């Protein structure tokens, strides 16, 4: 399988009350075998420059990583579109932060990839 | 003259509860004819995907923009460090977002001129 689609995308996005992460495989996802979790990463003193310093970030975490060590944001997944699309339904809106959504998919052909997907919320949790 | 160094830098920062902007020249700013103005800016649909973007939206600002057509941070400059240093007072803590600090300086050396500074806070207000 593959990531086709993510929503919000690979960017710095304004997106107040944001509070759901799309991701859109290219195969069903096989439930239970499948799993996802999201952090809400901590920048260095001073920030990161750009999102290629985001992604190095993001690429150490996985569905392994321990969550006292880290920030989690608590979630709730489903399943939809005949389990191609994963929807990730945060408990209450994600405030302004850098993120990474990470998985571990196995899809309906038997195979297992894992992968991460990161964004800048710049908006907070409402409309300034 | 030049912008030296400004404090938030060209980046995304957390800095939660930020409510100061700090920038250093290059050579003493003169009152009253160097202007400053911060805004928070709207960012496209798609969010933009590195600061060069960024920068493009700043650009287009100046001390000439006008308030209404825009989202404008109150804030009170005040100078220091023999005029060199500038510091933006920001009325509130500044919300989550991506901002333009814009100026028109005049320096001692009898000359003006305009640039601005992004960066993108993205941290909350505490
Ligand atoms: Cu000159």
């Amino acid at each position: 399988a593959h990531l086709r689609a993510a929503d919000p995308p690979e960017a710095i996005v304004d997106a107040a009350g944001l509070r759901e992460i799309r991701l859109v495989f290219s195969e069903p996802v096989v439930d239970r075998f499948s799993t996802f979790r999201a952090f809400r990463l901590s920048l260095p003193e001073n920030g990161i420059r750009n999102l290629t310093q985001l992604n190095t970030l993001a690429s150490e975490l996985g569905v392994d990583t321990e969550e006292s060590a880290h920030h989690e944001v608590e979630l709730e997944s489903d399943l939809s579109s005949q389990s191609a699309e994963v929807t990730l339904h945060s408990d209450e809106p994600l405030p302004a932060g850098a993120y990474a959504v990470v998985w571990r998919v196995l899809s309906v052909d038997g195979h297992t990839t894992t992968g991460f997907h990161a964004f800048v919320h710049a908006g907070g949790t409402a409309s300034s």
